[PDB]
């Protein structure tokens, strides 16, 4: 038996970063703990006290576990994108019961000191977890990278790495809707089948089973690649470079094969031979397009023109393993943690 607190103290489970990470992250680099909270905003707060509902696992989070976005603080909760319910607000834009997405804590209850970088959700006729993926930062990344960086055109050939993931699965669908020929690489038969059968990619292959990536790309792109949407780097980038078309483009979205350990790109001469534009981008520079993105994507989801696959795990207790799993390809589609459905 446990008495209720006569001071309104309740339990707040948290995922702490125990210490900074070298090499690949391990579950034991994080600690599940139970903190206490009074569900009350600090005096003068212009922010929100929220109940966290869903948390995103995103590849960039590993970089914040290295001591030097600013690093995570050892001894403090992991932070990252999530979907939350407002309990109390210092900003009358938000009231109790409103749903938000934005950066929040890996904990049951967070205080978010400023609301300037929160989005108030209005459309709730989709799974709320979508606001960590297709309707959040990964969806924005796919939209900006494909439409704003790749200068895509009907009939162009498109190759996507990590193609069944949060970003890649949308890039391929956008490209198919534009009338492009689209191929994806992924790390399992299950993901290759998902690309062809759920997302409508023209083709896909399992890079882990291909000893000769150049021959795999030539199988699918006998006249080369107009657009490479780069999520992985490493061996796949070297294999792609000789297969680019003249005036081809490489949108450098991510390089996840290098996030935990080093790797040299050896085929850059093909940028000259094929007059290729290889261009990095950050989703943050395109958030001004978010409302225009939602005007396109919401009806497309409703009409079944776009679809999405999430990997959902239950409880904060699952969050450390779900985050480390990104670097092993454990996720099938966009990795979500359910902290609380309501
Ligand atoms: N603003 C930005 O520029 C921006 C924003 C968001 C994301 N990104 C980048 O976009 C990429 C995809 O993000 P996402 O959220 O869509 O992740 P995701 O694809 O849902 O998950 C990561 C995937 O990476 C693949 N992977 C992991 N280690 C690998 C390796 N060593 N070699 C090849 N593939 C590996 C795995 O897929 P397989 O099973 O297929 O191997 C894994 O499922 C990441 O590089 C991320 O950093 C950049
Ligand atoms: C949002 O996701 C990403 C962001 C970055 C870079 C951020 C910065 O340089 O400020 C890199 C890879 C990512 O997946
Ligand atoms: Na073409
Ligand atoms: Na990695």
């Amino acid at each position: 038996m446990a008495a209720a607190s006569t001071e309104g103290v309740i339990s707040n489970k948290q995922v702490i970063l125990k210490d900074y990470v070298t090499g690949f992250p391990k579950e034991s680099d994080m600690q599940l703990t139970t903190a206490t909270t009074k569900l009350k905003l600090p005096e003068g707060s212009k922010g929100v006290l929220v109940k966290n509902l869903y948390l995103s696992c995103d590849p960039y989070m590993r970089s914040r576990m290295t001591k030097r976005a600013a690093s995570f603080d050892a001894g403090s909760p992991i932070v990252g994108y999530g979907v939350a319910k407002v309990l109390e607000s210092g900003d009358p834009k938000f009231k109790k019961g409103d749903l938000i997405w934005g950066m929040t804590g890996w904990e049951e209850y967070s205080v978010i000191t400023s609301t300037e970088s929160l989005f108030k959700i209005q459309h709730i006729d989709v799974p709320l977890s979508y606001y960590t993926g297709i309707l959040g930062m990964p969806g924005m990344t796919a939209y900006a990278g494909f439409y704003e960086i790749c200068n895509p055109k009907k009939g162009e050939t498109v190759f996507v790495s990590a193609a069944s993931g949060a970003v890649g699965q949308l890039v391929g669908q956008f490209a198919k809707l534009l009338g492009c020929y689209v191929v994806g690489s992924a790390g399992s038969k299950e993901k290759v089948d998902l690309l062809k059968n759920k997302f409508g990619f023209d083709n896909a292959f399992n890079y882990k089973e291909e000893p000769d990536l150049d021959a795999a790309l030539k199988r699918y792109f006998p006249e080369g690649i107009d657009i490479y949407f780069e999520n992985v780097g490493g061996v796949m980038l070297d294999a792609v470079l000789p297969n680019m078309r003249v005036h081809g483009r490489i949108a450098v979205c991510g390089l996840i094969s290098q996030y935990n350990i080093d790797e040299g790109c050896h085929n850059l001469m093909y940028l000259i031979i094929k007059q290729v534009r290889m261009q990095g981008f950050l989703v943050f520079s395109y958030y001004h397009l978010y409302e225009k993105f939602l005007e396109m994507v919401l009806p497309a989801i409703k009409e079944g023109k776009l679809t999405y696959v999430e990997d959902v795990v239950e409880g904060l207790e699952s969050a450390p393993a779900a985050l480390i799993g990104l670097y092993a390809g454990r996720n099938v589609g966009k990795q979500v943690v359910v902290v609380s459905r309501e």
